[PDB]
C-alpha cells in the first residue's frame, strides 16, 4: 500500500517548535481534507522498549555525549541556564538557529521515531512507499545541531534500511539547501548514492554542495558517491526538471538501488519567502511533480520525507498534491483534487483565494551534466557495476 506517519502525539510534537509551529497540522489537515486519509495506510510512530533501546537507535548515528547534551538542554528548558552548561551547549552548536525549547527533545525524536517506522514499513513489504512529512531533518551531524535539525533521522533510516538484510539506497534531496549532513554521514559508504540539488552561492546556508577548484564526491571505498548539483537563483519548473531528470534517471538505471529515499522540503517554491527558486505546485507541471513520478515509475520501495519549508500554507498545497500523485502512481487509481480549497480547521489560512494551485506568475547545467556523467562511470568502475555507457549517455 502507500503509507503515511501520524497519530494524535505524533502530530502534537511535529506542532511543538517555535520555527515550524502548527505547519504539520496544516499539512495532514490538507490532506484529509481532500479525502485522501482512506486511501492511505496509516504508519505509526516507532517506540521503544526502554531508554536503552532509544539510545541504541539514536546512536547508530549521534554520539551519546550528543543526546545527553539534547535531552539535557529539554529539561533545562522545562525551568535560566549556568555559564558551565551554556559552554556544553556551545560545543554541540545547541544555540542560535539551534536553540533549546521545553520540548525540543520529544520533538527531534519525533520525527526519527516517524522515519524509522516508515522504513520498517517498507522493509517488511507492508508498503511499496511511505510518506512522513513530519521528518526530513538533513542538516544534523553526528554531534551538531545545524539549520534547526537536531536528530538526522533520514540517516538513522537509511541506515536501517542498508542493514535489512547487496543492498543500495539512492538518496535524492530536492530542498533548496544542500543535504549536507546526510552526504557527510555517508561519505565514505558506496552503498548510499547520495544526490542533491540546491541553490548554492557566497554565504548561503550551509555553504557545501558546490565547488571547492573542484567537487568533492566520496572517500575511501565512497569516493564518487556523493553527487551535487548546484543551481543559479530564479530557476523555474521547466529548467529545474531538465537539469535533474537526466541525472536522476542515469542514476536508477547504473545504480540499481534497492530503495529510494527523497527528501521533499518545499522551501524552493516560488512562493516561499526565501525565494531563490520560482518552482511551483502546479499540475497541469511543478519540478517537485514532475521528479516524484518520475522517481516512482522505477517502482523502487520510496521513502518520501518532508524538510524545509517556510510557507506554511503552501507547503502544505505542494505536499498534499504529492500526497496524491504518490497514490496515483502506486495503486494506479485516479485522484480528482478540486482546485478551490475544501473547508476544514484551517481554512482561513488560505485566503484570500482558497485555490490549490500557489499564487504565482511562472550552458553551466550541460557542464555539470558531463561532469556528473564521468562522476558516475568512476563510481560504476569503482564498485564493478554494470549498465550500458551509451544508454545512460543518450539520457542528455
Ligand atoms: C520567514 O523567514 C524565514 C525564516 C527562516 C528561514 C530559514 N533558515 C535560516 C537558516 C536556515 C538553515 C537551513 C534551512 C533549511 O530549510 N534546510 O532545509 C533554513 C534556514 C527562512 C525564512
Ligand atoms: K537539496
Ligand atoms: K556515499
Ligand atoms: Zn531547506
Amino acid at each position: 500500500s502507500v503509507g503515511i506517519v501520524y497519530g494524535d502525539q505524533y502530530r502534537q510534537l511535529c506542532c511543538s517548535s517555535p520555527k515550524f509551529g502548527d505547519r504539520y497540522a496544516l499539512v495532514m489537515d490538507l490532506i484529509n481534507a481532500y479525502k485522501l486519509i482512506p486511501e492511505l495506510s496509516r504508519v505509526p510512530p516507532l517506540q521503544w522498549d526502554s531508554p536503552s533501546r532509544m539510545y541504541e537507535a539514536v546512536t547508530a548515528f549521534h554520539s551519546t555525549e550528543y543526546v545527553d547534551a539534547l535531552k539535557k538542554l529539554q529539561m533545562l528548558h522545562c525551568e535560566e541556564l549556568t555559564a558551565d552548561d551554556e559552554l556544553l551547549m556551545d560545543s554541540f552548536s545547541l544555540n542560535y538557529d539551534c536553540p533549546g525549547f521545553p520540548s525540543v527533545f520529544d520533538y527531534s525524536l519525533a520525527a526519527v521515531q516517524g522515519s524509522l517506522a516508515a522504513a520498517s514499513a517498507l522493509i517488511c513489504r507492508h508498503c511499496e512507499v511511505v510518506i512522513n512529512w513530519g521528518g526530513g531533518w538533513h542538516h544534523a551531524k553526528r554531534s551538531e545541531a545545524s539549520g534547526f535539525c537536531y536528530l538526522n533521522d533520514i540517516v538513522l533510516a537509511i541506515h536501517r534500511l542498508v542493514s535489512s538484510t547487496q543492498t543500495r539506497v539512492l538518496y535524492v534531496d530536492l530542498d533548496l539547501h544542500h543535504g549536507d549532513g546526510v552526504e557527510e554521514a555517508f561519505w565514505y559508504s558506496p552503498r548510499v548514492v547520495t544526490f542533491s540539488v540546491h541553490h548554492a552561492s557566497p554565504g548561503f546556508f550551509p555553504g557545501t554542495g558546490t565547488w571547492n577548484p573542484i567537487f568533492l564526491n566520496g572517500a575511501g571505498r565512497g569516493r564518487f558517491s556523493a553527487f551535487n548539483l548546484p543551481l543559479e537563483e530564479g530557476i523555474n519548473d521547466l529548467d529545474w526538471s531538465n537539469a535533474i531528470g537526466p541525472i536522476l534517471d542515469s542514476l536508477n538505471i547504473v545504480i540499481q538501488p534497492s530503495y529510494v529515499v527523497v527528501q521533499c522540503g518545499a522551501d524552493c517554491l516560488a512562493t516561499d519567502p526565501m525565494r531563490i527558486f520560482r518552482l511551483t505546485n502546479f499540475y497541469p507541471l511543478s519540478g517537485y511533480l514532475y521528479a516524484i513520478k518520475k522517481i516512482l515509475s522505477w517502482k523502487v520501495p520510496t521513502l518520501i520525507l518532508g524538510g524545509g519549508g517556510y510557507n506554511f500554507p503552501d507547503t502544505a498545497r505542494l505536499w498534499t498534491r504529492v500526497t496524491a500523485l504518490t497514490i496515483e502512481e502506486v495503486k494506479g487509481k485516479k485522484m480528482t483534487i478540486s482546485p478551490e480549497i475544501p473547508e476544514h480547521s484551517y481554512f482561513s489560512r488560505y485566503g484570500p483565494d482558497f485555490e490549490l494551485d500557489i499564487d504565482y506568475f511562472p550552458d553551466s547545467i550541460q557542464k555539470h551534466h558531463r561532469r556528473i556523467l564521468e562522476q558516475l562511470r568512476n563510481y560504476a568502475d569503482l564498485n564493478k557495476l554494470i549498465y550500458d555507457y551509451d544508454q545512460v549517455y543518450q539520457l542528455y
